[PDB]
């Protein structure tokens, strides 16, 4: 309605002297740990609850009803575990026995730590496609050749399958060791904020990119060709080109077996989809393309008439529990703390999706100590790093899940899955599993959709999607995400580092001021010229202050100074023979300024005592409380700039010039 | 006197419409492009008057006094330049000879493009140390062996004092051209913010680091012991190890000279830097302590009595130019950029103090040329990186110095010394020139003093120093300014990731808003809850965002909605047998943001959604014109989140929420 108010000009001290203060908070620290450690009851069992999330949800069950939706979700959830898991297991290099085996134990240990009711904890192909990469690096195929074969000129160095897997399955243990020890120490030293970040742009085109590297590893199983497991700068784009000179030997069998499949699990996924109103669960098109081909796999020989790529490597039973290899730490610290922070993005990113559906808070420090031990307890079984993919996670929620439950029944689909189920997959190609991984990259695929997006928007969160997508293409995957970091923190500094400096004017007959750069119709005091700089000055963006002060008011402060001097040497010469017209002075509207960086606060004095010397005062408009408290701290305020030159708002500055011209021409 | 004013409630939209915007203008690439470039012979003239600056200074010279005091300037300056260089060469592990090359060339090269009048350009120790350093990394001691000398087992490996020079002088002429490259594509590119990351407290760290680095190789020097040229991560700390194990393996006599010159220049410079109201120009310690040295060693045969170290290989003549081994680059790129910082750094410090105490003004982009021009012709002439040390600097600019004029001058001792002055040097100990440069340690060893002076200052400013003095010591020199930049940078984006929010209150019967934190008697609206959020929101402290919304209502929008929704259904099933009090609204004091990134306004948005469904408005008070701009790109006024929910004040927010309860019970 009527916004009118009438108060004296409180300026700095006019305001501080008859306000008084409140007192700070005593340090204490003696008794600051005191009060921090609670010794009372109900504390231990606040922290056993969150801890151990099981004691939340178990004694309110709902058995009534729950456990008919979570039998057929289990079963449901089982099959395409089973089946996700063993063809993610390609990605890393390991045998495929060993793909079951993440996705019956990770599912154990998520159960009485996680603090979710509708994720899938199992293998993921961007997680398993970094697992991959350091096994072919620290442990390649030209570097377990034997000798023996009674060749025909030179040694017989036929290729070594058999004992070559057990260093694989040796050095993948001990980095899914290493990656839960790392979300271990994120979780005990209560540090969550080291995820926040991977920004959208930054996990979007990160995934992006993963999604070509993914299509070129398995167009390799697909093909059936022999790359020399390149790694380094230009990864995927040496393997590439090899890709396409050994076309030649390839085999027709696998060729047109895999792209069938392909085409048919593409439909029914688009068709399922569109199709969502008339049928709710979701066709398991993984499962029936795989029972039918390993039912065509059978009949004929497909391993010895057509020479295709069959697995008939799984004993079908478990393994003694093998302690890590310790020591292999030093070459593979940096790779781990780039898994360790993905497989905690993905678990985030699809649990918070279906926690607002589903309308329950999930804890972010839990589920550091959730994985964390998942993937410890991993370790200590022959398996990868565990995350929660999402096409697996959606099969359990839209078939009808409510707890853990659901996924405890699917780990007993990939129980039977490993003492008996198995022996039936024998002659299943190989291109059939490494067919439903590409399948699943149309999500990741359809998110280069977003860069005309995001280009109408913040053409700097663009960039970095780019940036990412580029970089993790050109030098590996793991090294493009450390490399993403760095630029999107250094963003953010260029983004401070050059604010947006107006030219900030007064609208008549009101006390709302606006920049002259976006409204005509503004008129500025006589003589004032007022200044408004946002990102608070730091060390890097003081040298830019001066030159927004020097273009605001048109002179330079040091120039000026120097032509007097050297005009005033002329005049105590002609005794004994014989520029800063329209700035009278400058109100500062630093009111966006949060930090000082007393390191540049020491040039922020001598803009104050610059002006001073050619009769231009330096006047400030909207300097916070917190600011006024540390420019007191860095010895800013001496015998002659006192606080009486700092003011309140904006418009008690141009009210204290207008009144002193009037008071004292 | 009376601050009064009498508006309507303008929020966003009662004020954008009759306020006619201004229209911005085009881009017109062509137009821009074609305006950009000046065809006029006026710009020509500008940019070869600001190119080469020669031509300013020169006309307008003052002869008549001007000659003797750049001559007395220039002979004062070519011995401390000439002293000061085959001092410094013994840190570059080059000849004695080459250092008088670094202190002639440049100086020549510095005067038809320099645009600074008291900067003597010439060796530094610190570039020096790191120039030693890297060609100590590049060619170790161990890599010129030659056995020789029919030993008494073994073939007599002897060292190689001789043809090692040669390569030495390779890599370091190597070096120099690369640095010379990178700070001319550095003032080409008219990039010069990225010089502006180096902080004063990480300058002062760095300094105080290489100063440690050069009291541990010229007391090496003096001891006359010999190490191993230990590199890498804690390499003093193993060269000061090796030093104490080496103590019995000394030269009496040498040491007993180095301490004695020590202190004595010690007291010296002491004694005129306090006695400085009696005696202007200050007495050179350096000739006169180096002429009675030359001539006690002379005397007595201390090379062949005292078995002392002298240098004894000064030819005493000029070389022809050697063209660069280009190839060597990929290994020492950092290196060679960081020594270009470095040198820069000081350069742009050592110019703006002698500037601003002469008043002239210096630009930074010419300075950049000159210097890389400098380094160029330096590299094409046996020659080490150049800069102005601040002790020689002082020399000219006591004695008294007007033009460059002085400078060539003062590389006229130099010139005399190339070919004549220094076959009377050849008995001259070495330890008698690694004596000066550690007296000239005392600036940067009193650099230490201001750590308890910045922590009662910024704390996170006391930090990077101490942070980059220790990094700058565990892992080399060159690999501790990188790791003190990015760590700087890390510190600033931590400063606007954890923002200072608080619980914005109102004054009584005034307009201005406080901080409830700072101030007691303060009031709230009824049920109206002020925040304010500095350190504008990005991705990585959208969370922080949520958390401080969170603390600062009592109440989370998520839990309460769920636990509305929870006990929804009880209502729908009652039929058919048969928190959020306090909070009103949320005016958002969001006046210190400057971008968005709309990463986190998607983050707003779905804030603001939330709060709707809660029945709890969430209001904004000082959001400035560019971020609304943004806002309006970047997707957020839908049909339902309109403009009026944005306010120009925060006085108005509360006024309008004043007005609408009183209309609207």
């Amino acid at each position: 309605c009527s916004y009118t108010v009438s108060r004296p000009v409180y300026s700095e001290l006019a305001f501080q002297q008859q306000r008084e203060r409140r007192l700070p908070e005593r340090r204490t620290l003696r008794d600051s740990l005191a009060r921090s450690c609670s010794c009372s009851r109900k504390r231990a069992f606040g922290v056993v609850k969150t801890l151990l999330p099981i004691l939340d949800w178990l004694p309110k069950y709902r058995v009534k009803e729950w456990l008919l939706s979570d039998i057929i979700s289990g079963v449901s959830t089982g099959l395409v575990g089973t089946l996700q898991g063993m063809a993610y297991a390609l990605l890393a290099a390991v045998p495929v026995q060993f793909g079951l085996y993440s996705a019956f134990f990770p599912i154990l240990t998520y159960f009485v730590f996680g603090t979710s009711r509708h994720i899938s904890v199992g293998p993921f192909p961007v997680v398993s496609l970094m697992v991959g990469s350091v096994v072919l690096s620290m442990a390649p195929d030209d570097h377990f050749l034997v000798p023996s074969g009674n060749g025909s000129a030179l040694n017989s160095t036929t290729l070594d399958t058999g004992t070559r897997d057990a260093a694989r399955v040796l050095l993948a243990s001990t980095l899914t060791l290493l990656v839960g020890i790392i979300q271990l120490v994120f979780g005990g030293l209560q540090i969550g904020f080291i995820v926040r970040y991977l920004a959208d742009p930054l996990v979007g085109g990160f995934t992006t990119a993963a999604a070509f590297q993914v299509l070129v590893s398995q167009l390799k199983i697909v093909l059936n060709v022999s790359t020399k497991n390149y790694n380094g700068i230009l990864s995927i784009i040496y393997t590439l080109i090899e890709i396409f000179q050994n076309i030649g030997d390839t085999n027709i069998a696998d060729f047109i077996a895999g792209l069938l499949t392909i085409i048919v699990c593409m439909a029914v996924k688009e068709l399922n989809d569109r199709f969502k109103h008339r049928i709710p669960v979701p066709i398991p098109i993984e499962v029936i393309v795989t029972i039918i081909a390993t039912a065509i796999s059978y009949g004929a020989n497909l391993e010895k008439n057509y020479n295709a790529g069959i697995v008939k490597s799984i004993p079908s039973g478990f393994l003694p529990p093998v302690l890590p290899s310790v020591g292999l730490f030093s070459d593979m610290l940096a790779a781990s703390f780039s898994i360790a922070v993905v497989a905690y993005a993905i678990a985030v990113s699809v649990g918070k999706v279906y926690a607002t559906k589903h309308d329950y808070v999930i804890d972010g420090n839990q589920e550091f100590i959730a994985f964390g031990i998942s993937n410890v307890f991993s370790g200590f079984f022959s398996c990868f790093v565990a995350t929660t993919a999402l096409s697996r996670t959606a099969v359990q929620e839209s078939t009808g899940g409510k707890t853990q439950v659901a996924g405890l029944i699917s780990a007993v689909i990939v129980m039977v899955a490993i003492v008996a189920l198995g022996r039936l997959l024998e002659p299943l190609q190989k291109s059939v599993l490494a067919a439903v991984v590409i399948a699943n990259l149309k999500g990741m695929f359809m998110q280069v959709c977003d860069v005309p997006r995001l280009w109408k928007q913040n053409k700097t969160d663009a960039v970095i999607w780019v940036f990412t997508c580029i970089m993790s293409i050109i030098l590996g995957l793991d090294l493009g995400l450390l490399a993403g970091l760095l630029f999107a923190l250094l963003t953010v500094v260029l983004r401070v580092q050059f604010p947006s400096w107006n030219g900030l004017g007064s609208v008549p007959s009101t006390d709302i001021y606006k920049s002259i750069t976006h409204y005509k119709n503004l008129e500025e005091p006589e003589g004032v010229k007022i200044l408004r700089f946002s990102s608070p000055i730091f060390y890097g963006n003081v040298d830019g202050f001066k030159k927004c002060i020097n273009s605001t008011v048109g002179f330079d402060a040091i120039r000026v100074y120097n032509k007097r001097l050297k005009a005033l040497r002329r005049i105590q010469k002609l005794i004994k023979k014989g520029p800063k017209v329209p700035i009278h002075s400058l109100v500062l509207d630093c009111g966006a300024v949060s930090f000082l960086d007393v390191v540049g606060v020491r040039s922020l004095r001598m803009i104050v005592k610059e002006f001073q010397r050619i009769d231009v005062n330096v006047y400030f408009a909207l300097l916070q409380d917190d600011v006024l408290e540390k420019m007191e701290q860095c010895g800013f305020f001496d015998d002659n700039i006192r606080k009486d030159r700092f003011f309140l708002t904006v418009h008690d500055a141009i009210l204290h010039l207008q009144n002193q011209v009037k008071s004292r021409e």
